[PDB]
């Protein structure tokens, strides 16, 4: 702590008693000069003395200064002080809500000027931002409709500020906001993602990411408001601060059913995801793969469209060479594709074509047990495709079984039989028993109690030689 | 891919249509010149264009060129082309078997000359090598007896080639080859391990390694053919390419009962194993320890013979300082010896003499849970030997318990009580409870809910001092 | 082995037969000169030839030389030889006890001079030190009362030697010594911790550490003998060789109930523990934290006294930056304090004040599963305190929940849900479900089989901004 900070706190403690007496004067100017000093110390860019101001007893006074009858200069200074107390911890925000401030903020939305409207909508964002409890209380005193009508303003800083506040009102999942109040905001936010103000864009996107993070009826309401096509367009915005909330909202939509998913596909989301796989920022690449995995969990057509978009090769590259955070998402995408791909085998053949098999087995050795199971399940589907393809063509061999051995991947599957987790073990066993059965036959007589080993590892190499000369 | 490869494939696509027309001519020379070009492109040392030749439709023609009535020059060129298609993938090998080639190969064994015999036996090795399915089909068309009678040849390249083919016919475990057909080969292979041709030796050994990798009746049939004594002699062959299949076959024999095991012991296998423990190649050392562990799982006499051969000290060295792959085999050998060694304690006393106790405990901390259990089981037997020795002599202490503490090994046992696996935990507990019970008594009062610790680690050092002066 | 060692063993084997004949002579001088040589070779500072002397058959002779009728010079030389044989292994000690030596040692305590008393009490320490079996046998031949009466000596080397022997008689836990015999020693040891001889101090402390390592009745007997106040004083002895057995004995006392614990608190042990937290030797710091954890497992007053002693900050430092051995003890101390601290929340508030929350979560990722559970349990109590504090004050938020998220600690708790151990998993789950429930709500629709992720990790940062200008 700087010398200025220490000497500031020395000053304030010595000069707070007069400030408290000055804000209590009958002279309206005294009230105002005192309220300005309280606002200035609370506007301190670093370490506002919020708690010192609270225990001085003046928060009820400042809330009264927001009254109907009070001069606008005073309502604004007091609301700005109260805004900053409310930006602090939850306990500091409670002194403001318990003194009655929230209904007076809401009043200022009607009667204040553009500057008063800005301040009161900002304070309400700090209150709503604090907790689900305060967010709902703000909604419970009917803030929504006066907030919406502020968007027929054209002051940019006012719309910028109410957009941020709007996002705190939609934000939260346990519990969620009341849907019949926050849904009213969707026609406004649908227009706000066409703003040219970047900060307005950002908060509009976040607010839509929160509203779409809900059940089917929430996702449908977002599709009905014709929001998805512009969200997909913003996936190509040049700033990641827009990319991120937009990607998140699109990801939420594809947690829906196949109708929800097909909407974002028809507006071109697969092309956007492709180019987000090369984002310089790792959480974008991670979020993109997660999104894609929600799509490859859909229809064979929607799998086919993922393939048509040339998303298979980039997904393999990441699964091979990306940080574990992303590898685990790339594996979910390929494993979901493997699953639904059973009904159109050619999807699995193209995937095996592109070399998915070795990166799948490579990750069995470094993955947590959830990803091991998704990974085993992908290889199992690949083996399943191989076996029905084998019977169809009369083959003597499962060609995918052969590809999984030739990539080193079978001992890795075999070795996941040594897993504490019974699910893993039972799954790994059934893959070996079904497509690599020779690996479970002991090396000699099996009735003398001698060693049981997988027909010992130093097996002969190659079994077919061509005649070169 | 080289410029030559690309320009080759450009050439072939442009000049394949005439080759196809030339092989279909009525003029026998045309047939032959065309068949020679198909053979030459398929004899390409790298990347034979097998699939291009298959989809050209000529495999039925080449199979017909192997007919009874056809000139030998043509049967040979066609069989050599078909040999090389059959050396490819399983799907490429199917085009050859589904066109009828295998019974005509077998025919060529009777009617062909020495060069035709060579080619057809080679093609049959590629077919048999492909899969159990094709191996059995080859056996199912009665190839075995015409193949055997080729060994009254004395062309070295013919015997070399049929020996390799023979090994593919015996090879495979799920399912195994028909035993009443492949057993017919054992009198021949018994003579073939006395060949001076190294490549014939190698394949003879591999074939015997496959036939002996079977139930008791297979192992007995190998002993009856007087094969074991020469297999043990080849353990000292100067090349590891002979050492390896021979060691594997001997290892298979000692998965039998005590009678099977005693045969290889009487022919001097313990001396051979000793000198294979110092093999410069790590898979030999690993296979040797595994072999020995099958022996130390036998009689007290067979344990006694392992000790008599001075195999204990080298097994301890490896268990101490070898790669985990080998350490785990050395531990199985010592742990099996510990188990049967109970009936003649002096075996366990000599083993403890040589310092087996510390390397056993050292590995408890780095082993998978299968090796931990074998390792705990060895130490348990060592403690069991100590306790019956203790009662016999009137001792106040289990001297082996004392040796296991003095080597740091008891806290390692104690700490395996923190094992996810109940078997481990339950086993480790019973060792501590039975031979280190003080380790389970809490440090003070046990009824006040205070801390429970193993009479805290900073115990006093030494408890008996000698009077020096 | 030196040239001297080899040439010594060459000499002894050649010259042992006459020594054996010389010790059997009728001439008393011959007996004595022979007994002196046997004593000198057995007093060898390194590698006494104990076993060679045993198998020579002379141990019965040397035991007879301790008889009533024998000259004192001879009893002393023979007892000193027998002392050194008894300092060896348990099997070597048995030859001495089975020849009758122990009752003659005890006799020499009555009839010998000060030098004979020294020797026989030393030999008895070697016998008692060997095993519980021999320790009890020594007690069973009524050694205790003649040993105690040696402490009215004032020869320092005699008291030094009998103090060490006394500690071997009390030492041992499975089984323990007979309590109605070793308790007789407590009035003597209470005086012996006021000795100025450091070596007497050390063994007195160890002996008391063994006697106090017993049930409640043992701990009470130590408190009744007014031993605790001097043990706490010796915690500030300048040598760690006194610190260690004294700390151990004090630790044993606080495994008692609250009355036992309050005794060491009233004699100032908290100040001593504080300064032992900075001991340069790591086992002292470890033992000190363990001790403290037995105290923080007591009353709210005894927790309050730990806090009053300013032991909280040093315990956090270690939990943060000490070796895992000590971190695990510091965590037990803070977690016990957290538990009983529920009945006086201000203890938990001061602890959270000092920054215990981040070091607690930091260790969830590197701890074995016992320490993870103690650690989770501490955080759970901290969250429990937060929640009853929350309801009391009307807060919208659990401030401790907020502190645990802001320290990175919630994903660590969340991630311990991926634990093989059901206890861990079930505990970690209930913390998340109860105080971080939003973390278990999936990111979108939950009925379409899409991905289930914790409302994806790339959540927005901050949610309340202050108006700076």
């Amino acid at each position: 702590s700087s010398a200025a900070d220490q000497q500031f706190y020395g000053q304030l403690q010595q000069e707070l008693p007069q400030m408290v007496q000055q804000i209590n004067s009958s002279d309206m100017q005294e009230q105002l000069a005192a309220t300005v000093k309280f606002r200035q110390i609370l506007s301190r860019e670093h370490n506002p003395p919020i708690d010192i101001v609270i225990q001085s007893g003046v928060v009820p006074t400042l809330v009264n200064f927001m009254n109907e009858n009070q001069p606008e200069m005073l309502q604004l200074e007091a609301a700005w002080a109260l805004t900053n107390i409310a930006s602090g911890t939850s306990a500091q925000t409670q002194v403001v809500v318990d003194a009655g401030a929230v209904p007076l903020f809401i009043q200022l939305l009607y009667t204040g000027s553009v500057e008063l409207q800005e301040q009161a909508i900002w304070a309400l964002g700090n209150v709503a931002g604090d907790s689900t409890s305060y967010r709902d209380y703000v909604l419970q005193c009917s803030a929504m409709e006066p907030i919406l009508s502020l968007f027929n303003s054209e002051k940019v800083t006012l719309i910028r500020t109410a957009t941020w506040t709007l996002s705190n009102l939609c934000r939260g999942k346990k519990p969620q906001p009341d849907w019949s109040i926050v849904s009213k905001a969707l026609p406004t936010l649908a227009k706000l993602i066409y703003s040219f103000d970047n900060e307005t864009l950002i908060d509009a996107c976040w607010a839509i990411s929160y509203l779409s993070d809900g059940p089917a009826e929430a996702i449908q309401a977002v599709i009905d408001a014709r929001i998805p096509k512009r969200l997909v367009e913003l996936l190509s915005h040049q700033s990641t601060l827009v990319q991120t909330p937009a990607l998140r909202a699109v990801g939420n939509i594809v947690t829906g059913n196949d109708l929800h998913t097909q909407v974002v596909i028809n507006c071109g989301v697969l092309s956007a995801l492709r180019n987000l796989l090369s984002s310089p920022k790792e959480s974008i690449r991670k979020e993109a793969c997660w999104t894609i995995s929600n799509i490859t969990a859909g229809n064979t057509e929607q799998i086919q469209a993922v393939v048509d978009a040339n998303l298979i090769p980039p997904l393999i590259k990441l699964l091979e060479t990306a940080e574990y955070k992303i590898k685990k998402e790339a594996c979910w995408a390929i494993s979901n594709a493997s699953s639904g791909g059973l009904q159109r085998p050619e999807i699995i053949r193209y995937m095996v074509s592109q070399g998915c098999i070795k990166p799948l087995c490579d990750l069995l050795e470094i993955a947590d047990n959830r990803i091991i199971e998704v990974t085993l399940d992908a290889l199992e589907n690949i083996l399943k495709m191989g076996e029905t393809d084998k019977e169809a063509r009369g083959l003597a061999i499962n060609e995918n079984a052969d590809l999984i051995e030739k990539a080193g991947g079978m001992e890795k599957i075999f070795n996941c039989q040594q897993n504490e987790n019974d699910r893993i073990y039972e799954k790994a066993y059934k893959i070996i028993e079904t497509y690599f059965g020779e690996e479970l036959v002991p090396r000699g007589s099996e009735v003398n109690g001698k060693r049981v080993s997988k027909t010992s590892t130093g097996k002969r190499k190659f079994h077919k030689k061509s005649k070169t000369g």
